[PDB]
RNA sequence: UUUAUCAUUGAACUAUAAUUGUUCAUUGAAGUCAUUGAUGCAAACUCCUUGGUCACACACACAUACGGCGCGGAAGGCGUG
């Protein structure tokens, strides 16, 4: 069923300690929009539940860095589902204008970055040949949302992070801007 | 468990406040590597060097507590010439 509250409760029910937060946890998702306004509307509707400390948005001055810190395993599912389905529904189904409902025929596709010093010991695959110097890129392909919620749970249940610096985010911004400036 | 710069300028910002606090960018200055590090605690495992792997024994002892009553070797203490 293509409603993310229903899947979020579905995965709160059954996933063996999905509430617990992962220590040292950092996810950076750089996204692009051609409308600033509707994207800021989505971030407001998102921040009403996500909370300011766990999820942040930094605009480069269109590119917006969406950063998750200290997220729960359940929390990452909610955020990445809303943002990837928004990024898709801008092109696919523009009229519907609901944030928490993902219309049929949307397959979630995107990429996120984790810090390089994670140890992992499907639908989310890590990439060979990653352009950013100190970060690892992961790609999610063709997930319905029910399948993507499940796959994020099986992915961040395993992975385990370690000891990033305080200003690691500024470093990611600087390096990402250098590569796209070079191209 | 705990750590990862300093100064200048602009912008928003909280405020009893010159704007003390918070975030973003800019110029200059240094800057051991590390963060899979460092520090605290503890355990298992694997492996190296070293030795009289000597002789006679497989033995019922002992209150003054224990024949120090086999041959060597190592190291000291003390005595004599």
């Amino acid at each position: 069923s293509f409603d993310i509250w229903k899947n979020l409760d579905r995965i709160r029910s059954t996933k063996k300690n999905a509430g617990q937060f992962i220590k040292g946890s950092l996810l950076i998702l750089p996204m692009r929009t051609e409308d600033k306004q509707q994207f800021d509307e989505c971030m407001d509707e998102l921040h009403k539940y996500i909370s300011k400390d766990i999820l942040r948005c930094y605009p480069q001055k269109m590119l917006f860095y969406i950063v998750l810190k200290d997220f729960n395993i359940l929390d990452s599912c909610f955020v990445l589902s809303v943002l990837l389905a928004f990024q898709k529904r801008l092109w696919m189904a523009p009229s519907e204008k609901s944030y928490f409902r993902v219309p049929k025929n949307i397959n979630l596709t995107g990429s996120f970055y984790l810090p390089k010093n994670i140890e992992t010991g499907s639908s989310i695959v890590e990439v060979g040949f990653n352009v950013v110097p100190d970060f690892q890129q992961f790609q999610v392909k063709a997930c319905h949302v029910s399948k993507f919620m499940n796959e994020l749970s099986n992915f961040f249940s395993q992975v385990e992070f370690g000891k990033c610096e305080a200003n690691v985010i500024n470093y990611f911004k600087r390096e990402y801007n250098r590569t796209y400036s070079q191209i």
